[PDB]
DNA sequence: ATTATGACGCT
DNA sequence: AGCGTCAT
């Protein structure tokens, strides 16, 4: 009844940029743009493995994790852009760069969460709130939301596109009460009229492209983002919801993807979010644990509390590199060889990082991966990180998993390895 | 022979 | 601590 509280007081934004790596390159070559593109790494095995692609190449079927000699199958024209490679590796620095030029834009706006290197969550309700003294219960023009989605809508008793997407903004803004500052629905829009504001300041101050989702939380709020790529905004209102999980499958919603999802589909017997209702919070809590079950029955409901967590920067900063089939590492000249590769990596990031964001790390964490485990990691182990340098970095990695190698020889690694990973951690302030 | 990351949960 | 899960 009234006491049954409905996850409405907050307004939350997810911006996340439109296939990004892709974005940075095009902006850097011109010759690139409104055109089936993808980012490549590598280029030796099977012409690269595809890690972005531009929306007129998805438009063939190229996607994420395909091998270039394959996406040029589907697409013959398919053009190529290559991730830089130094000291041997793949070097992301320029994408990195590019991220940190959109969340600066953002962080004018509000507070926001890091949530990858192209995506931000934004807690909207203070600015929000703000601009609603503005407006001053004026109503809300349909022009401030030139490329709003509302979910749902239009809805009730035009065959292209932007037609439908006019209709429902339409009802939508016929439907407001904008005399009520309380209105969730109204704070809803008054924050996807502030978001439409964020994406044009990105537009014109990096070149880049990004759509975004606004609801009440962040798991609506990222679910929302994706309805309506590229280019585009979404609004999932609470009252949306029932709709909207009535045929959404679980594993769409974000952390239910894997076994956990799995789990619940198993289980229950159910396919979609909406048939979570039907369980009482403590049957969820019985199957997949306190935590889970109690965050289950509040989210199948639109509800959820997570807050957006002031954090722009990275926690840690890492270096990884793989070592496939053959060219795994079987000598102790080459695994000391390629971790000290890794270290200078790593020591020019922390260095440039200390210098931007006057912090540093305190420990180093090294992990391998031995052929034959079929786990992305094998081992892990930690030390103290003391110095910036990448030869000491380096053999104090050595030190930390010289005694995994079974060979009885000192000069042979066994068995191989296929991956190294520096990840330094536990920054202070300096 | 996806690869290169990065955050958070469990015990 | 070291491992596992989920994500981009
Ligand atoms: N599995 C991965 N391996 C390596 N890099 C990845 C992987 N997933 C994503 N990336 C990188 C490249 C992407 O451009 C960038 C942002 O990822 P993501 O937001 O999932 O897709 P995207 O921005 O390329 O397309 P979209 O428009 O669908 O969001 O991060
Ligand atoms: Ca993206
Ligand atoms: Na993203």
């Amino acid at each position: 009844g009234p006491h049954m509280a409905t996850g409405q007081d907050r307004v939350v934004a997810l911006v996340d940029m439109d296939c990004f790596f892709v974005q940075v390159e095009q902006r850097q070559n011109p010759h690139l743009r409104n055109k089936p593109c993808a980012v490549v790494q590598y280029k030796s095995w099977k012409g690269g493995g595809i890690i972005a692609v531009s929306y007129e190449a998805r438009a063939f079927g190229v996607t994420r994790s395909m091998w270039a000699d394959d996406a040029k199958k589907l697409c013959p024209d398919l053009l190529l852009a290559q991730v830089r490679e130094s000291r041997g590796k793949a070097n992301l620095t320029k994408y990195r760069e590019a991220s940190v030029e959109v969340m600066e834009i953002m962080s004018r706006f509000a507070v926001i969460e890091r949530a990858s290197i192209d995506e931000a969550y934004v807690d909207l309700t203070s600015a929000v709130q703000e601009r609603l003294q503005k407006l001053q219960g004026q109503p809300i023009s349909a022009d401030l939301l030139p490329s709003t989605y509302i979910e749902g809508l239009p809805q009730g008793p035009t065959v292209q596109k932007e037609g439908m997407r006019k209709q429902g903004l339409f009802q939508w803004l016929d439907s407001l009460q904008i005399d009520n500052l309380t209105s969730p629905d109204l704070q809803l829009t008054v924050g996807a009229v502030i978001v439409e504001e964020m994406r044009a300041a990105i537009e014109r101050e990096t070149g880049f492209q990004c759509s975004a989702g606004i609801s009440h939380n962040k798991v609506l709020a990222k679910l929302a983002c994706g309805l309506n790529k590229p280019n585009r905004q979404t609004l999932v209102s609470h009252g949306s919801v029932p709709q909207l999980f009535s045929q959404m499958p679980i594993r769409k919603i974000r952390s239910l993807g894997g076994k956990l999802g799995a789990s619940v589909i198993e289980i229950l017997g159910i396919e979609y979010m909406g048939e979570l209702t039907q369980f009482t919070e403590s049957q969820l809590q019985s199957h997949f644990g306190e935590k889970n079950g109690s965050w289950l029955y509040a989210m199948c409901r639109g509800i959820e509390h997570d807050p957006v967590k002031p954090r722009q920067l990275p926690k840690t900063i890492g270096c990884s590199k793989n070592f496939p089939g053959k060219t795994a590492l079987a000598t102790r000249e080459q695994v000391q060889w390629w971790l000290l590769q890794l270290a200078q990596e790593l020591e020019e990031r922390l260095t440039k990082d200390r210098n931007d964001n006057d912090r540093v790390a305190t420990q180093l964490v090294v992990s391998i991966r031995v052929q034959g485990d079929k786990r992305l990691s094998s081992l892990r182990r930690c030390c103290a990180l003391t110095r910036y340098d990448a030869h000491k970095m380096s053999h104090d990695a050595f030190t930390v998993i010289k005694n995994c190698n079974t060979s009885g020889i000192q000069t042979e690694w066994s068995p191989p390895l296929t991956m190294l990973f520096l990840c330094a951690t536990k920054f202070s302030a300096s």
